[PDB]
């Protein structure tokens, strides 16, 4: 049994506003579905509503939401109470929100993220990305460009 995050930033660690992810990056998603494709996905229950109707549920994942609520209705995800509770399978992939990686982060021995070249200053309300402490190891990746006009590149980090 593994967790790994998934996450894409602004330099300031802005993750998301206003419901949304304030950026677009299309040439990433070819890298959300290797890294996920086939195995479960966790995320917040915010993260869930925020998914567009054609991808909800994602396809080809086991979807889990989180969710302190009794009975609430995910079509198409599992609800649980807890983290814990998604970790039945081999690999588990959490994909989001702020909430859920600060959750989560304990348990991971792998975060693949996206670090986005724009500078997205904080905001009251704004969710923001975890901080991996020392124990972590990886490389950062060369930039790449997106018809978005943004630069990005990977970290992909991992421990024991
Ligand atoms: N890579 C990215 O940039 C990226 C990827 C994913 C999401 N996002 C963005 O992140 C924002 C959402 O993040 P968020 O922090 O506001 O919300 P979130 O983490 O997606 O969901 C929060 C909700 O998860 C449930 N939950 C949280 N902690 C729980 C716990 N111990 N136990 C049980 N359930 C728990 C609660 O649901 P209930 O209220 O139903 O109890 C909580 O309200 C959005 O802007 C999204 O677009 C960004
Ligand atoms: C349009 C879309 N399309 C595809 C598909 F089907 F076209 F590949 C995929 C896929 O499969 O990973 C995914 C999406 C979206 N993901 C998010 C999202 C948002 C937050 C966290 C994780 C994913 C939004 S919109």
């Amino acid at each position: 049994t593994m967790v790994g995050l998934i996450w894409a930033q602004a330099t300031s660690g802005v993750i998301g506003r206003g419901g949304d992810i304030p950026w677009r990056l299309p040439e990433d998603q070819a890298h959300f579905r290797e890294i996920t494709m086939g195995h479960t996905i966790v995320m917040g229950r915010r993260t869930w509503d925020s998914l567009p109707a054609k991808v909800r549920p994602l396809p080809g994942r086991r979807n889990v939401v989180l969710s302190r609520q009794a009975d609430f209705m995910a079509s198409g995800a599992e609800v649980v109470g807890s983290l814990e509770e998604a970790l039945t399978s081999p690999e588990t992939w959490v994909i989001g929100g702020g909430q859920v990686y600060a959750l989560a982060l304990p348990y991971a021995t792998r975060c693949e993220v996206t670090e986005v070249d724009i500078g997205l200053p904080r905001e009251a309300g704004d969710a923001l990305a975890p901080v991996l402490d020392e124990t972590w190891r990886g490389e950062t990746g060369e930039w790449r460009f997106s018809r978005s006009g943004l630069r990005y590149r990977l970290y992909s980090y991992h421990r024991s």
